[PDB]
C-alpha cells in the first residue's frame, strides 16, 4: 500500500517534457525571440548576484519547500543568493507550468517565468533550471562533444533527433555536470543514444544530484565568487599547519597530526592522509589537551558543526566541544561548553553534528578528555566542516551496508523518530531491486497522537543520502523531499496521512513492542544502485540518511510585497 | 675555486639586513609609508592598480637587475590575472629605480610616477615579486592581529630603536608567505628575533623562493582572476576524464606496468598514461590529444616526464593541430621527434612551441624495429606560454651529495645562445647551504666570440617538481657578465677561458680551460632543498636560460 510519487519509473527532465510534447529547446529551453542556440550569453543579460524571486501559488507544496531547499545549496556553494522580490524591475517567477523549463540568462522582460511543474519538484531539476536563468546551456551541445560521447542516432525515437543537434562556439568536457543529458535520453528501446567514450562515465552522465565541480567553477567564476553566504570552514588536516588551528594542554597531552595510530584508526577517514589524534593511553587520568580553531566570523547566527570521530581508547574518554565567542565588553572571549561527547563506541569512525547558535566571532574548541581506567590509544578527530546550517533534525546510520545491495533482506527500517510537530515516524529503505533503491517515509504510533492534527497537514520530509567528501563543497548528496497533504485520500477512502492507530498496519520494533505503521509515501527512483556504490555515499561500509522533517503550511499564503 | 665571485659576499642577507645595513629606517624594514597612512591598515579601492601595471625600468638599474625584474612579472603572468606593460601615458606607473636597498609604497598612491626601489643586492626574484606585493597593496604576515598565536617575538633580542618593526578572506596565518619575516629580523646578535610556536616551521618562515599558495589567493581573489596570461594547461592523470585528453583506447591510464614504471611520477593512489608498445606490431602507433587550448602570446612550453620501459627504436611524435576560420578539420603539423629515449627511469622532456591560434596538442606513441617488453608512458604534462629553458641539468642520485664534503658537482658543457661555452658549478659541501655558480669555458666558437663576454644574464632554477607548473615554489638565481669586471691580478674577470681560466678535465678526461665562477654562496639552504619537490625519486633539475640582455641598456 505504499505510494511511488514516480509511478515506478525513473523519468528525468527530459523523459517528463518529451511526455507532454513541448517541443523546448533541447526539452527544456526556452528560446528568446532571435537568440542564438547555444550561444555566449552577455554581460547584459545576466542576473545580479542577488536574485529576486516569487514562488507563485500554482506551485505544489513540496514544490516550494524544494525551491528553497536548492536556493540554501546555492547559497553554501556560490556567492548566489535570492531574495523575495521586492519591486525590482526584474525577477524570477516560478510556477507549476507545464513540465519543467526555463529561459537561457536573464531575458530583461522584468517577469521572468520559470516552470516547476508536476514531477519536477527534485532539488537538482530546479537547481538545472536556475543555472538556465543564470545563463548556462547543456553541457552535451558543446562543439568538441563527439570527442566525448557518441551519438547512437538509429536509437533515438524518430523525430527528436534535432535535440542532439551542435552548434558553432576552458573546463574540460564534464560527465558528471547537472547540466549533461543521461544516457538514456530520448531512447527508442534499451539502448543508451549517449555512450561516453571513456567507459568509466556510461553511467555517469546524467546525474541528478547536485551541482558538479565543474558546474560551481564555472559559476563562482562568471561571479567572482571568494565565498559564499554560508560556508565557514572544511578541515582534513592535510597540510601542517592544520588550516590555523592550535593545540595547547596544561596536563602534559596533546593533539597530534598522524597518518596512523597502532591500536586504531590505521589511516585518516579522508582517504598519506592526516587526521588529529589525543592520544590517552600515556597521559594521567583527568588530563585534557584542547585543538582550537582559528577565528571565524558568522554572516547568519545558527551553524552546523560536523566531523568524524575514532575511539580506540577507553569507553570514559570523552570530547568536550566548546565555543569562545569575542565582544567588545570581554577580549578573552567567553567559553562556553555546548556538547560532550562520552561513551564513544570504539573500533570505527563515527560521524557527529553539534547545533550552534553564535552570532559574534568565535573559535570551536575541540577538548580531549581521559577518563578512569586503562587506554591503549586515543581520540582522534578528521574532515571538520563548518556551514552557517541547519543540523539534520535526525541520522539514521547503516552499518555493513554493502551487503544489502541488490539483496532479498535488503528492506530496512529505521528507528522510529519524532518529528519537530511531535509526529512520530519512520523511514523504509527497499534497496532489494535489482537497478534501483527506494525510500519512504511513514507514519507511524507514537506517544503525542491524541494532541496531534490529524490528517497530518503540510509536514515536509526531507530525506538525504549523504555523500561523505571531507570537503562539505564537494558533497554531491542525493536528497529528495515529500510533503503530507491532509487531503490525500486512500483507495477504499480513507485518508492516507490520518492517525496511524485508525489507517495503520501492524509492526513490531526491534525490541518486539507493537505498533500501527501508516502508508509509505516516497519513491521507487530515490537512486539507482551503480551510482549508490560511486563518490563517497558509502565510505567504511557505513550509510548515512539526514533527515529533516519541518511544518511548511506557511508556504500556502500568497508572497507579498 | 678562489677565483670564484660570491654576489652574497659569504652571507645570506635578507630585504631587512640590506635594508638595516643602509639604516634606511623605514615601516617594517622596507615599506615607505604615504604621508599619514594608518600602519597596516586594509587598503580601499581607490589605493589599488588596474590589472595591468604600467612600469618603467630606470637606466641606474644594474642591467642584471633588469633581467630579474622582468622574469619576476613573468611568474605574475604564469600564477595570476596581474600583468605588466610599459608605461605609455598612463596617469600612474611604477618607476623601478636603484635607490639605497629595496622598498615600496602599499598600494596604488596615485601619485603619477610612482618609485620602487630594487637596489645593489636586491636583484633577486623573490625580492622583486615581495616589492610588488607591496605595491598591489599588501603589508607582511607577521603583523596579523592573531600572530601571537603562530609565532613568539624575542623583544630582548631586537636592535635598538627597532621594536617598532614588530607592534602590529579569513585564510589561516601563513608561515611559508613571501611577505613574512625570517626569524633573524632585526636582530642583535646570533639568537632569532622571531621563533614560530612550532618548532617546525621555525626555519620555514621567511622563505624567499616565491609566492606561496597563500599569497597566491589573496591577490587572485583580490583582481577576481579565473585565468592567467600564460597558464594553459596542467595534467597529472588523477582523475578518470584525463583533463578532456582524447583518443580500443591505445593509451592506458593504469597505477602501473609490470616492465617498469612501478608508480606513477606524480607520486592504486597516483595514475600515468601509458602506451604497451610490446603488445602490438613494428609500425604501430598510439595517439593522444590535449582539449582545445587558446594561446594569447606567440609562445609555448609545453613539458612533460616520459618513461621508457620498451626499446631505443620506440619514438614520440608530438604534433600541433591549430585550427582557423578557414580550415574544416584543422591543420596538423609534426613538431617534435623523441627518439632513443633512456630507459628505466622518469625524464623530464621540454618541447618548443609557437601557437597563434586554438590547437590541440597530439601525443603520438610509436613502436620501433626492436623486441619491446614494456612501453612508454607519460605523466605531469604541463603546458604554459612560456619560453623553453635553453638547457637542463639532471642530477640523479642526489641526495647522497647533500651537506657531504663529496658534493661539489660540476655540470655536463653547454652552449649559450650566443656560443659560448659554459658550465655550472653546484657546491653542497657546506652544513647549512648550497652554494650555485656559473663558468665560462673553453668552446669551439672561442675565436668569433666577443671577450670578455658582454651582458650574457644565466639565469639557473633549481626545479620544484611539483605535478602543477602553478604550485612550483622553484629556487632561481641570476647572474650576468659585465665585460669592464676585473680580478686582483687586472684582468677581465669574463676574459677568454683560454687566457684567464684554469685547467679542467671533462668527465672523458679532456681538458679544457674554465674562467672564473661567479654566483652565490646562499642559493637555498639544504633545509629547504629537502623540502617540497626539489628531490624527486632521488632526482634533481637545475634550469638554465644564457641569454644576451645588451638590449636592456635602453
Ligand atoms: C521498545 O521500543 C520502542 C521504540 O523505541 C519504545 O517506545 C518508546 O518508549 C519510550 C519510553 O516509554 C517513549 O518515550 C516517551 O516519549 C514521549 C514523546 O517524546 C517525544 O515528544 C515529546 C513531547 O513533544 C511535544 O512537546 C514538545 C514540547 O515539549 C513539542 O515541541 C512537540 O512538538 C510536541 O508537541 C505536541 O504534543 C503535545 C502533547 O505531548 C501538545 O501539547 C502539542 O500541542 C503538540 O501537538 C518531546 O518532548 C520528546 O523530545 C524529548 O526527548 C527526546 C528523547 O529523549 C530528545 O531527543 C529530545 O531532545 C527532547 O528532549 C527533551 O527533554 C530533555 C531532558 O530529558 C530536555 O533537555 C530538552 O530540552 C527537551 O525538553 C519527543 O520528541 C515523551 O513525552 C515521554 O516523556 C516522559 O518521560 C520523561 C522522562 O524521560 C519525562 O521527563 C516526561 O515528563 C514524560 O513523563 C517519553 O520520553 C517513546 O515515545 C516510545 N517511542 C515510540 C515510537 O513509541 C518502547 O518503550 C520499547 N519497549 C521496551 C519494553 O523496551
Ligand atoms: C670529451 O668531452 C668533451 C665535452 O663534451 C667533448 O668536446 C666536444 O666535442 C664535440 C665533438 O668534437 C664538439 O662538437 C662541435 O661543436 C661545435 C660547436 O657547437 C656549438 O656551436 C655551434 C656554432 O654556433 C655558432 O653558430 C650558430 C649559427 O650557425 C649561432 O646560433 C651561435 O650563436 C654561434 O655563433 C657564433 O659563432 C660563430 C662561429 O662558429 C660566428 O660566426 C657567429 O658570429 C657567432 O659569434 C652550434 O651550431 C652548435 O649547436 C648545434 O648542435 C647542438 C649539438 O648537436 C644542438 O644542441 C644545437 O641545437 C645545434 O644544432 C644544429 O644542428 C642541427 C642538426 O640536426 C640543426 O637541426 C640545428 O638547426 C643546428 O644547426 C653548438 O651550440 C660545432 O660547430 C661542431 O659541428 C661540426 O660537426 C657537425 C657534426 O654533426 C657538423 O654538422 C657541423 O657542420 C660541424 O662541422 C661540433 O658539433 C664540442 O664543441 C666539444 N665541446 C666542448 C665544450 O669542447 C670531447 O669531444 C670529448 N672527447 C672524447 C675523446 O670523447
Ligand atoms: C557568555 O555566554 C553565555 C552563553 O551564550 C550562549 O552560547 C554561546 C555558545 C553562543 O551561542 C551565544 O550566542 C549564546 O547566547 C551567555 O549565557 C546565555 O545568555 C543568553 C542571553 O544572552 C541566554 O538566553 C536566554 O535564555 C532564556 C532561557 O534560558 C534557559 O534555557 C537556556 C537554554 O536555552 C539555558 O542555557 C538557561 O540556563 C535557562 O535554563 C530565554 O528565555 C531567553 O529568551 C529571550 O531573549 C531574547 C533576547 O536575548 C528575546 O528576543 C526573546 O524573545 C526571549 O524573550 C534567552 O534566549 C542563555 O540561556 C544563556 N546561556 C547560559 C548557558 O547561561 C552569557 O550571558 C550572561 O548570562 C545570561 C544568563 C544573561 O544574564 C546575560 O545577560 C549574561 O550576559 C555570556 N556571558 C557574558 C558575560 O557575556
Ligand atoms: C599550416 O601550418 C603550417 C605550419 O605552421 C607553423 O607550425 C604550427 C605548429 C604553428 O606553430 C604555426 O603557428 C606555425 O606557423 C603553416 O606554415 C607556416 O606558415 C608560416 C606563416 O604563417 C611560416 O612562417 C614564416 O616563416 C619564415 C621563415 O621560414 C619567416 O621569415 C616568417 O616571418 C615573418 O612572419 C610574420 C608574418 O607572418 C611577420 O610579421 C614577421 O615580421 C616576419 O617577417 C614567418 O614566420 C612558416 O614558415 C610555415 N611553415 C611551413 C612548414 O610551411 C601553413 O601556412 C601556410 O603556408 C605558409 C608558407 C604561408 O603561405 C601561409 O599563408 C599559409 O597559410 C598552415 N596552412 C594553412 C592552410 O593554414
Ligand atoms: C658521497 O659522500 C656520501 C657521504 O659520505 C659519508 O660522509 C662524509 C661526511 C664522510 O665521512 C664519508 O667518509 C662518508 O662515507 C656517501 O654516502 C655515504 O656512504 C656511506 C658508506 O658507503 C654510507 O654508510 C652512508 O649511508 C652514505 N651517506 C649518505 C648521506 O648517503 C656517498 O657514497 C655513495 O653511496 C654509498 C651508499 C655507497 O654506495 C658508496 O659506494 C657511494 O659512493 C658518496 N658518493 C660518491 C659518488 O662518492
Ligand atoms: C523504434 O525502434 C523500432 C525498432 O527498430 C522501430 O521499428 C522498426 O522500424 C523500421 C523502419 O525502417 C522497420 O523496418 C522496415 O519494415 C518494413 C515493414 O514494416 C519493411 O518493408 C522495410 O524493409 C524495413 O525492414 C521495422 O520493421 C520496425 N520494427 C518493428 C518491430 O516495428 C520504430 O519505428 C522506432 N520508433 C521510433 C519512434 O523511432
Ligand atoms: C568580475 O570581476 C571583473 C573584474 O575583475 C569584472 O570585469 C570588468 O567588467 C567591466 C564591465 O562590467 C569592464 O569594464 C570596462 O570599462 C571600460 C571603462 O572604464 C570600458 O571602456 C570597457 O568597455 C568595459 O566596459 C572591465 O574591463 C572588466 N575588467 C576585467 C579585468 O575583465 C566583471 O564584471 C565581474 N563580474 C561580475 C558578475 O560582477
Ligand atoms: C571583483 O568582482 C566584484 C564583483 O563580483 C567587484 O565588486 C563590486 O565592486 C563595486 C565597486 O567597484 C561595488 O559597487 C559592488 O557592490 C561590488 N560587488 C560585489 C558583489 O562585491 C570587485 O570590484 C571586483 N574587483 C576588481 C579588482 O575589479
Ligand atoms: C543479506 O544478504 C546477503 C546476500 O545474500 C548476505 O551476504 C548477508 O549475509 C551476511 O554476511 C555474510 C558474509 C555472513 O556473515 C552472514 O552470516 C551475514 O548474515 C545478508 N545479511 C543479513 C543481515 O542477513
Ligand atoms: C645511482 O645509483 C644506482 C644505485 O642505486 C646506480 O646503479 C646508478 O648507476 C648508473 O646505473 C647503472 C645501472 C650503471 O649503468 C652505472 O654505470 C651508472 O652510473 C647511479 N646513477 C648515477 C647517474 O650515478
Ligand atoms: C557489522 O559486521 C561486523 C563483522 O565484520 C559485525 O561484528 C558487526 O556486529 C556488524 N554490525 C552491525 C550493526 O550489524
Ligand atoms: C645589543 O645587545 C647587547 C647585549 O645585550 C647590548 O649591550 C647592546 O646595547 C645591543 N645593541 C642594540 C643596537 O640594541
Ligand atoms: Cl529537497
Ligand atoms: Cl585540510
Ligand atoms: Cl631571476
Ligand atoms: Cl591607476
Ligand atoms: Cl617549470
Ligand atoms: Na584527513
Ligand atoms: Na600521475
Ligand atoms: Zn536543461
Ligand atoms: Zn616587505
Amino acid at each position: 500500500e505504499n505510494f511511488d510519487v514516480d509511478g515506478g519509473m525513473d523519468q528525468d527532465i527530459f523523459d517528463i517534457n518529451e511526455g507532454l510534447g513541448l517541443d523546448l529547446f533541447e526539452g527544456d529551453i526556452r528560446l528568446d525571440r532571435a537568440q542564438i542556440r547555444n550561444s555566449i550569453i552577455g554581460e547584459k543579460y545576466r542576473w545580479p548576484h542577488t536574485i529576486p524571486y516569487v514562488l507563485e501559488d500554482s506551485l505544489e507544496m513540496n514544490a516550494k519547500g524544494v525551491i528553497l531547499n536548492a536556493f540554501e545549496r546555492y547559497r553554501l556553494k556560490t556567492c548566489i543568493d535570492f531574495k523575495p522580490w521586492a519591486g525590482e524591475t526584474n525577477y524570477i517567477s516560478v510556477f507549476k507550468g507545464s513540465g519543467c523549463w526555463s529561459s537561457v540568462g536573464n531575458r530583461r522582460v522584468g517577469k521572468q517565468e520559470l516552470s516547476i511543474g508536476a514531477n519536477c519538484d527534485r532539488i537538482a531539476t530546479v537547481q538545472h533550471e536556475f543555472l538556465h536563468a543564470l545563463g548556462f546551456w547543456h553541457e552535451q551541445s558543446r562543439s568538441d562533444r563527439d570527442d566525448y560521447v557518441r551519438i547512437m542516432w538509429d536509437r533515438i525515437l524518430s523525430g527528436r533527433e534535432h535535440n542532439f543537434n551542435t552548434y558553432s562556439d576552458n573546463v574540460p568536457y564534464d560527465y558528471t555536470s547537472v547540466m549533461h543529458y543521461s544516457k538514456t535520453a530520448f531512447q527508442n528501446g534499451t539502448e543508451p543514444t549517449i555512450v561516453t567514450r571513456i567507459s568509466d562515465f556510461e553511467d555517469v552522465i546524467g546525474q541528478r544530484m547536485d551541482f558538479s565541480d565543474s558546474d560551481l567553477l564555472k559559476l563562482n567564476q562568471l561571479y567572482n565568487c571568494s565565498s559564499s553566504l554560508s560556508f565557514m570552514d572544511s578541515c582534513s588536516f592535510e597540510l601542517e599547519n592544520v588550516c590555523g588551528m592550535i593545540q595547547s594542554s596544561g596536563d602534559n597531552a596533546d593533539w597530534q597530526r598522524v597518518s596512523q595510530v597502532p591500536r586504531g584508526p590505521e589511516s585518516d577517514h579522508s582517504n598519506s592522509g592526516f587526521f588529529m589524534h589525543f592520544d590517552s593511553s600515556s597521559v594521567n587520568v583527568g588530563a585534557t589537551a584542547v585543538l582550537e580553531s582559528r577565528t571565524l566570523y558568522p554572516k547568519r547566527g545558527f551553524q552546523c558543526l560536523q566531523f568524524y570521530l575514532y575511539n580506540s581508547g577507553s569507553e570514559s574518554d570523552q570530547l568536550n566541544i566548546y565555543i569562545r565567542e569575542y565582544s567588545a565588553d570581554n577580549v578573552d572571549g567567553n567559553l562556553t561548553l555546548v556538547e560532550e561527547i562520552k561513551e564513544i563506541p570504539t573500533g570505527s569512525w563515527q560521524l557527529y553534528h553539534v547545533t550552534l547558535k553564535v552570532t559574534k566571532k568565535f573559535r570551536v574548541v575541540f577538548e580531549g578528555r581521559k577518563g578512569s581506567g586503562a587506554s591503549l590509544g586515543g581520540l582522534s578527530i578528521d574532515d571538520i566542516n563548518l556551514s552557517e546550517t541547519r543540523c539534520p533534525h535526525h541520522i539514521w546510520h547503516i552499518r555493513n551496508f554493502t551487503q544489502f545491495i541488490g539483496s532479498p533482506n535488503g528492506t530496512l527500517y529505521s528507528p522510529p523518530f519524532y518529528s519537530s510537530k511531535g509526529y512520530a515516524f519512520q523511514i523504509y529503505l527497499n534497496l532489494a531491486h535489482v537497478t534501483n533503491a527506494g525510500i519512504y517515509f511513514h507514519l507511524i504510533s507514537g506517544a503525542n497522537d491524541d494532541q496531534l492534527q490529524w490528517p497530518c497537514p503540510w509536514q515536509q520530509a526531507t530525506m538525504t543520502l549523504l555523500d561523505q567528501n571531507p570537503d562539505i563543497r564537494q558533497r554531491m548528496s542525493n536528497q529528495r523531499s515529500i510533503t503530507t497533504d491532509p487531503f490525500m485520500t486512500t483507495d477504499n477512502g480513507n485518508y492516507f496521512w490520518d492517525r496511524p492507530s485508525k489507517v495503520g498496519t501492524v509492526a513490531l520494533f526491534s525490541n518486539g513492542t507493537q505498533f500501527r505503521r501508516g502508508g509509505g509515501y516516497g519513491t521507487s527512483a530515490f537512486i539507482t544502485h551503480e551510482r549508490l556504490k560511486s563518490r563517497d555515499f558509502i565510505k567504511g561500509d557505513d550509510v548515512y540518511i539526514l533527515l529533516t522533517v519541518e511544518d511548511i503550511s506557511h508556504l500556502n499564503s500568497t508572497q507579498i510585497q
